[PDB]
């Protein structure tokens, strides 16, 4: 049962010195910012078929549906803030569902972004890994982080903590 200070040099002690706009941190399953979320383009090159936006919303990365208007690809918004007491957890299975059923599609490929790729997303990402791939919260960063760096905000960390425990049991 690790605390929060071990997550939290955990995430410190294992980051790169720079970050990317897009990292598959799964097979078939990537990480990205809202850079790599309008880059259409490299969408296209990577086959993605679905984009997770953590940071839905007019008032943040308002790409939707329609910015993907002609492209072959399914949308998920889902409008959340990254503050600590954001309850991003009431996402966490839903998310890992939707995305489950994607990479079951044999071209599922899965872009899972918020506006820089490393809290709200990466957290996500987290508890679909914990909650799909049978992994642990230190698991799921060990993973995830070996090709991006992340790291979800304490009240984040505090909400994955939370799913471990209900999981371990």
């Amino acid at each position: 049962p690790p605390t929060l200070a071990s997550l939290q040099r955990l995430l410190w002690v294992r980051q790169a010195a720079t970050l990317n706009h897009i990292d598959e941190v799964w097979p078939s399953l990537f990480l990205g910012d809202a850079y790599a979320a309008r880059d259409k383009s490299k969408l296209i090159q990577l086959g993605i078929t679905h984009v997770v936006n953590a940071a839905a919303g007019k008032f943040q990365v308002d790409t939707g549906a329609k910015f993907y208007r002609g492209m072959s690809l399914e949308y998920y918004g889902i409008e959340a803030d990254d503050n600590p007491f954001f309850d991003l957890s009431v996402y966490f299975l839903p998310v890992a569902r939707y995305i489950r059923a994607a990479l079951s599609v044999p071209q599922g490929r899965v872009l899972v972004h918020c506006a820089m790729g490393v809290s709200r997303s990466a957290t996500l990402v987290l508890a679909f890994l914990m909650i799909y791939e049978n992994m642990t919260l230190v698991e799921a960063i060990q993973t995830v982080q070996a090709h991006r760096n992340i790291c979800p905000n304490s009240g984040f960390l505090r909400q994955l903590q939370v799913l471990d425990n209900r999981l371990g049991r």
